[PDB]
């Protein structure tokens, strides 16, 4: 039921649904199946940044990973977004686990958008430390806001393990106005900084930035590696 | 029950409860009669603009009116907010007609939030639109499609209605102080078109600040500006 438009920092290849053999950023619309992918060399236990970039007018969905040490991915395609979302949105972060594990550790969250004109309409929110009572955000499943001033997309316990089966996603309050048929230039623009960290055999499964219907919530069964965006693989 | 800040930008003197005898613009603390005030000339059927400024160093809140021919008032008090603020709140805007009526008609409206230690958030809506699904309107408060926002009640020849009250709230609540932050400031912009053939204009519009489920209070037309449920 839900449209989603997402960008995938995908830590686990699932080969029989057509990732890549190899952990990869993807753009995502309307499916799983990633339209583009590129391979991601996720950094274990660091603090990764990625940011995403789009506007109307080249109409080219962006985004770009990178750690510290400069090692970077990058992933681009056309696509007129006005042609696949609603006029109004929520935008949020999503994590899962599966039958592999990994901390989903979101450490700061930051959108634009922007409507202009023929003829400014603006939202913008920073958040570089989160409260245990986020009240602009909207927490979904095993999503936490913690008192180390983080967010926890997925299940940790007690003693800062990562729990497997587990899925959270964490969506601004407000409704964003992505589109206006009568703006000549509607961009977004959204960065976010994420600590991955496992000691499993493979961590699993990812972070999505992503943007929905007003009222989306996690489709039924969307651990592992739907990502909590999606009800299906198809 | 509420808890209020706001500044008022009030056409009409009720110099029982307090106001003084000219149209004025006022900083009004968990009450109507303002702690500070000073006159206002409102200029009628013309675009003026206000802005609001406080930030949690100089502890100072300030707002100033404007026309386009360049005559303003201006109206400073100070405050530490932090003492008079859920930290939780929502911002909004607020209009009133009573026995004498006006337009309430804003025709944009931006908004800056900042906690330093930065969280931040910040909305500027230069036109309304018909279902302003980022606004929370109360009692007469329409969006037209006309771009504007109509804080109170016009009819389809585009006359004010008297005894009309209406506000637009942000949907998101704005966290407006954090006791670890070193900086809490916001501002607030708005332009506004008030208009009237009457006697006299009444009563004007206010920037708000309240609690993150505050509702216009039981009979708060006319002089009460849709902020407060008495006088006191
Ligand atoms: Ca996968
Ligand atoms: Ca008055
Ligand atoms: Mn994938
Ligand atoms: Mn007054």
């Amino acid at each position: 039921a839900d449209t989603i438009v997402a960008v995938e920092l995908d830590t686990y290849p699932n080969t029989d649904i057509g990732d890549p053999s190899y952990p990869h950023i993807g753009i995502d619309i309307k499916s799983v199946r990633s339209k583009k992918t590129a391979k991601w060399n996720m950094q274990n236990g660091k603090v990764g940044t990625a940011h995403i970039i789009y506007n109307s007018v080249g109409k080219r969905l962006s985004a770009v990973v990178s750690y510290p040490n400069g090692d970077s991915a990058t992933v681009s395609y056309d696509v007129d977004l006005d042609n696949v979302l609603p006029e109004w949105v929520r935008v949020g972060l999503s994590a899962s686990t599966g039958l592999y594990k990994e901390t989903n550790t979101i450490l700061s969250w930051s959108f634009t958008s922007k409507l202009k004109s023929n003829s400014t309409n603006a939202l913008h929110f920073m958040f570089n430390q989160f409260s245990k009572d986020q009240k602009d955000l909207i927490l979904q499943g095993d999503a936490t806001t913690g008192t180390e001033g983080n967010l926890r997309l997925t299940r940790v316990s007690s003693n800062g393990s990562p729990q497997g089966s587990s899925v959270g996603r964490a969506l601004f309050y407000a409704p964003v106005h992505i589109w206006e048929s009568s703006a000549v230039v509607a961009s977004f623009e959204a960065t976010f900084t994420f600590l991955i960290k496992s000691p499993d055999s493979h961590p699993a499964d990812g972070i999505a930035f992503f943007i929905s219907n007003i009222d989306s919530s996690i489709p039924s069964g969307s651990t592992g590696r739907l990502l909590g965006l999606f009800p299906d693989a198809n």
